[PDB]
């Protein structure tokens, strides 16, 4: 239910359906780990764990703790 | 305990741990690296254990003790 709350939170939500943009993804996982070294390692975990709901509305049914820890 | 001749070398600490920069690394090195000569056995170095911290930031967890000694 606080998926209301988390669109408030510089997020979109679409067809009541949590919607994870990749290009957003990659940009923020790249602050963290090193792209080369890690390149093929996220786009084996990404092509064995992807799910799309359509044609474009692709997603990761995957939330992570710091978006959604109270401040 | 060296950073008091480390630092007047000019060589900061990062993380603890010395760097050493490429160009001035490469400019020692020139008689003793040849491209068709010493590229491939350096290749083998380089990958092996030179690391760096991103793609730009380079450092050599090595230092010359010949050449820090004052003449």
């Amino acid at each position: 239910p606080l998926m209301t709350d988390l669109s408030k939170k510089g997020y979109i939500l679409y067809d009541n359906v949590v919607t994870l943009p990749l290009t957003t993804f990659q940009q923020k996982i790249s602050k963290y780990f090193n792209s080369r070294l890690f390149g093929h390692d996220i786009e084996s975990f990404i092509n064995r764990h992807k799910k799309f709901a359509n044609v474009s509305d692709e997603y990761l049914q995957y939330i992570f703790i710091e978006d959604i820890s109270s401040p």
